[PDB]
């Protein structure tokens, strides 16, 4: 028994064909089963023919005779159908409303989540459907990883490199940091974990979360966890205030955080606020300075990845009393300079999926473009706070949609918070970039920020761009452009100062080849987010939809502090690059 996902009308009915099995009142349970392929219906018992040897599960072909359900061939003389009069039989038949259109709820439950339009509807629908779509999408993603085969150690060629044997019949998952395997050893009766691993083409290379003398017979599987149901909404009801509520500003603040005093008060005059922070604008500076401005405020700093949650710890280590902090870790290594697992410690730093159930004066959700509507609902479910601050940049990169292949996901569809920022604008906007040269800022400002991003540094005069298509070769699940890597090599022979540069590309296979031919550190654009390097050498590799993505190309050129070389394939972003042009040797 539970609340309907369409009309809230109390129900004792659940759809058996939906992987989340939402409670559906007789009206909505009916309009769903007759308009889709979903026919299995669950209540206290399953609506299935209780006759020996019968396989009828469709509720339209089932009748309730006595207290057991049968079909047309197995029903008693005294029976009435379970599915008629626009209602499926179940408790609370008098309390049943119905919706003007269930069509939105149907496409959510039937879609394979491989199209961009599936994620659009999952973000525009009613709030209760945003929660249901988040579970359905995430439970689908946790199940698709079971479709991938098992990799087994056929040979241990050396350290750091392996020879893998893959399962038959099932496909193989791509080998990049977006897929994180988990190993096992063949014990007596069952198996035991031996850390998490990531792989890449060589035989394959690996990188282990822990070090081991792993041997033949060990196997790796993408660990899929549970998808618990969502109760709280993605966003609490917004409440604007006339005074600062529940918070108390300081009389003495330092000149380091003085330019934020207006926004720190803005945080106290809203139930929740949004802060867009382009690269180099000082987002973690903002989040920690907010603590000094409201000194006695219990603040919970949170994000999805431990890396983002640890970057806040580094700044809290630089400004806040250490005995007032705590790092929450569930029983991969992370920041271990605060007392671990102390929920009653003023400043709490934790990931979303590990969040305890507690209250706080302020909550700081960092790097919000990575979040999903599932994460947003968990934060509101575990954390009941007075003010919610959402820090991020919807012009940066979103969470990887491992099923999405057709179409492109726009920033307003990343999550509910990014929808507000890209439509009604963000409550706050850090508009000065103190990291990149002027040519980079003057490029991403017009590209994704409506010319509202101001450069603090001057022109570095060391930003260059070349238009070289070259030769594109493909492999299993990545692309490789060696003539672009070769152009970089010929550039490096005439610019040996650019050998302290980081090589960045949209494809990790391009990084692997570039690591062998150039010897520069490698980062995919998605792995480079949140990090700054002096020099960056970027090869777009292709002009597919993946490499031309403006939120990716924004991150691709903003990691530079001094200079950058961009070997471009797409003419569009090549002309949008305000860089000194170079010719092809
Ligand atoms: C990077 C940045 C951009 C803008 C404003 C402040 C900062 N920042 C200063 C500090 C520090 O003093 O540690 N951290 N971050
Ligand atoms: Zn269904
Ligand atoms: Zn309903
Ligand atoms: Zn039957």
């Amino acid at each position: 028994v539970g609340a309907c996902v369409l009309c809230n009308s109390q129900t004792s009915l659940r759809c058996g064909a939906c992987i989340r099995r939402p409670f559906l009142c007789c009206k909505c349970c009916y309009d769903h089963v007759i308009s889709t392929s979903h026919k299995l219906v669950l209540s206290v018992n399953p609506y299935v023919c209780n006759a020996p040897g019968c396989d009828v599960t469709d509720v339209t072909q089932l009748y309730l005779g006595g207290m057991s359900y049968y079909c047309k061939s197995h029903k008693p003389p005294i029976s009435f159908p379970l599915c008629a009069n626009g209602q499926v039989f179940g408790l609370y038949k008098n309390t049943c409303v119905g919706s003007d259109n269930v069509t939105d709820f149907n496409a959510i439950a039937t879609c394979d989540w491989t199209n961009a339009g599936d994620y659009i509807l999952a973000n525009t629908c009613t709030e209760r459907l945003k929660l249901f779509a988040a579970e359905t999408l995430k439970a689908t993603e946790e199940t698709f990883k079971l479709s991938y085969g098992i990799a087994t150690v056929r040979e241990v060629l050396s350290d750091r490199e392996l020879h893998l044997s893959w399962e038959v019949g099932k496909p193989r998952p791509p080998l990049n940091r977006n897929y994180v395997f988990t190993g096992y050893r063949v014990t007596k009766n069952s198996k035991v974990q031996i850390g998490e691993y990531t792989f890449e083409k060589g035989a394959v290379v690996y990188r282990g979360t822990t070090t081991y003398k792993l041997n033949v017979g060990d196997y790796f599987v993408l660990t899929s966890h549970t998808v618990m149901p969502l109760s709280a909404p993605t966003l609490v009801p917004q409440e604007h205030y006339v005074r600062i509520t529940g918070l108390y500003p300081t009389l003495n603040i330092s000149d380091e955080f003085s330019s934020n005093v207006a926004n720190y008060q803005k945080v106290g005059m809203q139930k929740y606020s949004t802060l867009q922070g382009p690269p180099g604008t000082g987002k973690s500076h903002f989040a920690i300075g907010l603590a000094l401005y409201y000194p006695s405020a219990r603040i919970v700093y949170t994000a999805c990845s431990h890396a983002a949650v640890d970057a806040l710890c580094e700044k809290a280590l630089k400004y806040l009393p250490i005995d007032k902090c705590s790092r929450i870790i569930p029983a991969v290594e992370c920041f271990d300079k605060f007392k671990v697992n102390s929920t009653l410690e003023q400043y709490v730093f934790c990931t979303v999926n590990a969040l305890p159930e507690t209250t706080a004066d302020i909550v700081v959700f960092d790097e919000i473009s990575m979040a999903t509507n599932y994460d947003l609902s968990v934060v509101n479910a575990r954390l009941r706070a007075k003010h919610y601050v959402y820090i991020g940049d919807p012009a940066q990169l979103p969470a990887p949609r491992t099923l999405l292949t057709k179409g492109t996901l726009e920033p307003e569809y990343f999550n509910s918070v990014c929808r507000l920022m890209k439509t009604i604008g963000p409550d706050m906007f850090l508009g000065t970039c103190r990291r990149c040269p002027a040519e980079i800022v003057d490029t991403v400002s017009a590209l994704v920020y409506d010319n509202k991003l101001k450069a603090h540094k001057d022109k570095s005069a060391q930003c260059f761009k070349m238009f070289y298509k070259g030769v594109i070769t493909h492999d299993v699940s990545s692309a490789i452009n060696r003539p672009q890597i070769g152009v970089v090599r010929e550039f490096l022979t005439r610019n040996p100062a650019w050998r302290k540069a980081v090589f960045i590309s949209p494809y990790n296979s391009q990084n692997a080849v570039a690591s062998k031919i150039l010897g520069l550190p490698t980062q995919t654009v998605d792995s480079s987010q949140g990090s700054e390097y002096d020099y960056v050498i970027f090869t777009q590799t292709t002009e597919t939809a993946h490499s031309c993505n403006v939120n990716r190309f924004n991150v691709a050129i903003t990691r530079a502090k001094v200079g950058i070389l961009c070997i471009m394939s797409d003419r569009d972003l090549y002309d949008k690059l305000q860089f000194t042009s170079l010719e092809i040797p």
